[PDB]
């Protein structure tokens, strides 16, 4: 959905005065047909009759005028009302898929002029926005909130299972018994969780001001999942992987490819041909996830720790003195790394 | 009913574009509140909000605008629409006996400004016009046609009875056997008939263009009745009476006085006070009616004929040469007088 169209959709999103007027208009079962132009006298050929108003916009003015027959003409920034009660006469030969004079008009005029045209039929409660060759249906808030509330509830469940996989993996990681299946299983759930966020995003945008709470909820639920999945990819890919590449992996399984077990492992660099093989492939975390997340070591410095000790298992055996020999590890980072690991080994294993 | 107000009623009479709009508005159960001014600027303190239109009037435009809440402001000549959807704010302390905000505003505003205000409420089908301290309710054509059609039917019955009275009177006149009762009975019926005409006149006016057939019917039924009654009065009053005098006696009995038998015969100059006396009072026509109406002798000249012969009976005895002595009677008018009376005597008596 092009950014160009999204800007226009904002014009009629909950919170704006225009949308507040359309809401009333929908509720009164008036229809509406609204033409958005900045230079009215250039569109003189497609606007016939009606009254020339040239007055400052308000929701209540628009509502009142919509009681009259025909169409309304506003400025593109919704600051002026230019015409009311007009007859819009776009070229009849422009192809249209719409039904009814109102919507067929809106589409043809939108195509003819490159401007926004808004149509509301008298008995339906949707707002149809036409821009160029685009058509976007904007839904009522109760409909959007229902989908979003379900989507969030769905996310809670994915997120709970992600947490349970993660904490199981944590244990395996600290005991160096991780198989590729555990890794892939965790990544896949994380991927799916983030896909859901991607799918619900348009509804949330569409909700405008009424989606503030929903955004906070998605934020709380997913706030560090992406960074976590990036560090998992860096800890378990077959060949060393820069952060940027790991993020591109994440981005791939969120959008382009489908997060299937075999596919994820293949992208991680493992020549596998069947899911049952994943349980036999032993792997060891390099230690980035633990070093960044728990020891608060910046990734830049993380690499230096890994280049030296290669795996988390070795890092967990290093003395403070050993760890200080790494570039970037003073006495505090050294004890942060060593105590955070021994603390986790004690508590979790 | 002041002529000032009658000019305003014309504005909304059948046939005008304004009335046409108002009929549509009544038909659609929209309401209306309309304010007629010549300089909107002068009245900007009683006009709040709404839309400045400043566009040419049409019925369709007024109809469309009336779909909106509030009031409409037109020029007094009903050639411009100035405002729509406005809030009218006349002085709340001005007395009014109207009901509901719409009609209380209308009457206060008209009183305050000296202008016309029109109110139509949504559920009734009347147009209320307010001018200064005047209120005039204008009716639908179908209500008016009903009363007028009845009035006409009533006039037909009065006119037939009048013709019967007259034809009997004629016979009596020609045989010189008329009594006061016969005259008074005929005048009374004539007076009552023209009263009915006077009373239905306001209905006729309210009908405007739709009153055209009604006016034609009145004209045909009453064509010569006034002249006829004037001539009767000149012929039968106690002492001789000038035409314009008799015209006033007609005016009196049509408008201000009741055409009771004693009242009529008293003002004709007879000293009776009991209705039964009229049968015993013998009268003889001067001859004006027969002279003007049948012999086609102009009143100015008939005076001289009555001057000389005094009564119809004596005129009917005069020979052509006898008549020719009168100032104005040549052989043409002399044979006209002579032959038309004798012709009448032959056929009627
Ligand atoms: N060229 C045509 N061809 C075939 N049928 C025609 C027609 N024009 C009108 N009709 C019929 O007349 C109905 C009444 O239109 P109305 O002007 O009162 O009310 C219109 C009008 O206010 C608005 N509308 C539709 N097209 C418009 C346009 N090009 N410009 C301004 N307003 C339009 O939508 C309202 C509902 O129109 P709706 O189609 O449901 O209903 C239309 C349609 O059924």
């Amino acid at each position: 959905v092009p950014q160009e169209l999204i800007e226009k959709i904002k014009l009629i999103s909950p919170g704006t005065e225009l949308r507040k007027a359309l809401d009333d208009i929908i509720n009164a079962n008036f229809g509406a047909l609204i033409f958005l132009v900045d230079d009215p006298k250039k569109y003189e050929d497609v606007i016939q009759g009606g009254f020339w108003l040239d007055t400052d916009f308000s929701a209540e003015k628009l509502y009142e005028l919509s009681k009259m027959n025909g169409a309304i003409v506003l400025s593109e920034d919704i600051t002026k009302i230019y015409y009311a009660n007009v007859h819009l006469v776009p070229d009849p030969t422009i192809p249209t898929g719409e039904t009814g004079t109102r919507h067929r008009t809106a589409e043809r005029l939108a195509k003819q002029t490159g401007k926004v045209v808004i149509a509301v039929s008298r008995r339906r409660n949707i707002i149809s926005l036409y821009y160029k060759n685009y058509k976007y249906v904007v839904n009522q808030v109760d409909f959007l909130i229902s989908k979003v509330t379900q989507a969030i509830s769905t996310l809670e469940k994915y997120k709970d299972n992600f947490n349970k996989l993660l904490s199981e993996l944590e244990v395996l990681e600290l005991e160096n018994r991780v198989t590729l299946a555990d890794v892939v299983r965790t990544l896949a759930k994380g991927f799916e969780l983030l896909r859901i966020v991607e799918e619900i995003r348009p509804y949330i945008v569409e909700l405008g001001e009424e989606g503030r709470l929903a955004r906070m909820q998605l934020r709380e639920l997913t706030e560090d999942v992406d960074d976590l999945l990036v560090l998992l990819i860096m800890d378990y890919s077959s060949e060393e992987v820069e952060e940027e590449t790991a993020q591109n992996i994440l981005q791939d399984f969120i959008t382009r490819r489908e997060p299937s077990p075999i596919s994820i492992s293949r992208v991680l660099g493992y020549d596998v041909q069947q899911a049952a093989q994943l349980d036999d492939v032993l792997v060891s975390a390099r230690g980035y996830r633990l070093l960044k997340t728990v020891a608060r070591i910046p990734l830049s410095i993380g690499y230096n720790v890994v280049r030296m000790f290669k795996t988390l298992d070795q890092i967990s055996k290093a003395s403070v003195e050993d760890l200080k020999k790494v570039e970037g590890i003073g006495e505090k980072r050294a004890r942060a790394i060593s105590e955070s690991i021994s603390s986790l080994k004690h508590r979790k294993t």
